[PDB]
């Protein structure tokens, strides 16, 4: 409200470590008067866009950290770019798919994330957390909300609000649920994942 | 005066994109189309200067940029060129860039304008596995994709289909891997060249 | 018969590059009077063992090159060891599975392959074929027939007959049949696979 | 006089198997069992000599050998120790071996005698993903597995459960990867140590 807010999102669930990290960190007080406000987004792009727009409008955040599961990635990553296309390798939770679909007619092909990427990487390394920048978020709902948030902020004169996406590995639950015929997944204990999201949130607000 | 497909690869020790471009130079395709091949240096400033000259002098009806993606198992088509330079390894001048925008006050990205699904279908009909890639890296390969798409748009030639085709290692690239590193997926060069040719034929058939 | 025979096996098929390589190379004449005799084995261990025993007895080969598909491997490989256990990650073609099952009571835990492994690797490299030694054949039917063949040969006083296993990558057909939700496979054109089997066969008989 | 589980790791720069063994030394388990930990050098001849002494002097009721398998995503149990030494990288003495039999007129392999399925189930109950591995490599890790299983059999102690547990990289191992190499799967050291502990408890509960 009157104090600076970092908006932290995860995706609603079988198991989703981004939801668990967002839920645990809701209300976290950070230095400089900053507070974390967490929300879960549905895994369907139209409903996720509508929900994220409401959060951006109602919470008026000073920074936006969107998070999601990237099952198969070994380490936390920061997305460099949100691409203005929807192309689903798997259906969303409404059973729907998109193929080569522009997110918005006559909008940029992409938005670069505006989080302090190198500062977050350095904060992770100081906390003994391996991590890196990713240059594709996929074209599923995760990428969609990154593009949606960056576009909304720019169109409302808030392009200076740092905004980006943080993909997290599988947690133990995700890895344990992999069928026996599929390859084993890299994973992290949920406490490691949540700590990485926290360290990133703290780095973002310290810079901003 | 006849329609030209500009086909580029990167200069080498071994580079399958160079070998494919060299073999396909001068190929005649249906509808009057001819392939004009050129090799680009693996240094972005010189590569950009060389590609601008090719785009200007050859005035191509379509642009197929190719390069090696050592480690990928199958040919891929790049969906998007990103306006950032960020090198994990030096270029051939020993130079690296860090989060560097390619051009001030230019788009963050350009989408490739090749007929992607048409190429994938032509590959599948030719028994060639392949797919669309959604990141070209931020090395010289990505740089020339962004460079070409930007140049075409800025010269009123945005309708010229233009994109990037990454190819696997060939046998030579895989054989040169040191014993301490993991083995690479690879394709015989004849498979790689045939995939480039099939993509070229699909591109000109649409236009 | 009166001339030295290299016994070359592949596995019966959707698509199997080891079957195609074995079928193409049947009857190949090699230097020194050697001829390739090819046969396809079923993908069920009991029937495969019975069929391989008959081939070993009836063909009386001077060398044995067993081959099979290893979908996901990028390059041809030579198996170092056949392990005396059956443990199936997927059912065989009879719908059957085994778990931690010894192949034969009171038999060795393993047999090392007796092919000239380094000579084959060198012949591959001279032919511009990347390849390597593998130290596990899995515990599916492929490993089973390697162990079965090595055991049979030793128990019949023919331990000196060079015998081993050659795994081949997916061919184009195998890679094209992968569902859209699964990761893309390394593959080789069938002509590359068949040539690698041929080069290995030629190296084996030149040494023996 | 009380039953001893011998727990080994390998001496380092960073090795999670060493850290797990050091933390668990002296752990009391139900049924009177105690963990005795030792670190082995990463040179096979010295490692074999050190392990033989531990087996002889500690007379353990079970043997849990552990080591780092940088690149594996989850803890694994080795099914088989192969009687061959073949090093892709030098040991700590700068030495390599090529297709070298570990011992003349000895078995080609020994199967591990740990209760593998019981350990996997204990891991799953503790929310730890894991699996059986069917090759330990042919480096020092495999060497000590074969060495221990052979020594136990040759001293009439084949019934002593004995096996190998490979662990992923920890954070330190993953952070030390150079920028040109691909990122490693990893686990926080506390997860790795807990997996070793759970395996140890499952082993002693069966015996």
């Amino acid at each position: 409200g009157s104090m600076p807010t970092l908006l932290l999102t995860g995706f609603e669930p079988p198991d989703n470590p981004s939801a668990q990290a967002a839920q645990e960190l809701h209300g976290l007080e950070l230095p400089g008067g900053w507070g974390v406000h967490s929300a879960l987004l549905p895994v369907e792009p139209h409903a996720a866009g509508a929900a994220l727009t409401r959060l951006l409008s109602e919470q008026d955040p000073g920074a936006v950290l969107l998070t999601g599961l990237a099952a198969g990635r070994p380490q936390v990553t920061l997305e460099r770019v949100g691409v203005g296309v929807m192309d689903f390798q798997i259906p969303d939770n409404a059973g729907q798919t998109y193929r080569d679909q522009p997110i918005e007619p006559d909008a940029p092909a992409a938005y670069l994330a505006t989080l302090p990427l190198r500062a977050i990487l350095a904060a992770w390394r100081e906390a003994e957390i391996p991590g890196d920048i990713s240059n594709s978020a996929g074209l599923y709902v995760c990428n969609f909300v990154l593009y949606h948030a960056l576009h909304w902020l720019r169109e409302h004169g808030r392009g200076a609000v740092p905004c980006g996406f943080l993909h997290v590995p599988a947690n133990a639950a995700v890895a344990l649920a992999v069928p026996a015929d599929r390859p084993p997944l890299p994973y992290l204990p949920q406490s490691e994942i949540t700590r990485a999201v926290r360290v990133a949130a703290e780095a973002i607000t310290a810079q901003s």
